[PDB]
């Protein structure tokens, strides 16, 4: 669909150089143990990240744009859920969600 196309564009923007300063925490799945964090998967039921979104997109695993949005939003929600509101990673999530929500709203 033309909506899934629009979403692919958004994904590419989220991955582009412009946003790399606050998008990077979300490039790959959280490796919590590597960060010295060992309850992440007790708190977070379903991990999400942009490489996963990209894999689904590439593999045509998204039934519609709303499923795409559900994943991206979940990626942010996990971050907000697990971390305190003053966390710098939360700031990064908010800045990147700035981008996502705005471009997603421009969807035909
Ligand atoms: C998993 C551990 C919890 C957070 C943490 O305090 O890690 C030390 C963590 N912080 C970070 C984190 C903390 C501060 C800043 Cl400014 C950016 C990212 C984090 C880092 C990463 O490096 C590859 C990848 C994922 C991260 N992440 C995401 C997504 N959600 N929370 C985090």
């Amino acid at each position: 669909s033309e909506q899934l196309k629009h979403c692919n564009g958004i994904l590419k923007e989220l991955l582009s150089k412009k946003h790399a300063a606050y998008a990077w925490p979300f490039y790959k799945p959280v490796d919590a143990s590597a960060l010295g964090v060992h309850d992440y998967h007790d708190i977070i039921k379903h991990p999400m990240d942009l490489s996963t979104v990209k894999r689904k997109m590439e593999n045509r695993d998204y039934r519609d744009a709303q499923e795409f949005a559900a994943d991206v939003r979940l990626m942010f929600s996990n971050c907000y859920k697990y971390n305190p509101p003053d966390h710098d990673v939360v700031a990064m999530a908010r800045k990147l969600q700035d981008v996502f929500e705005f471009r997603y709203a421009k969807m035909p």
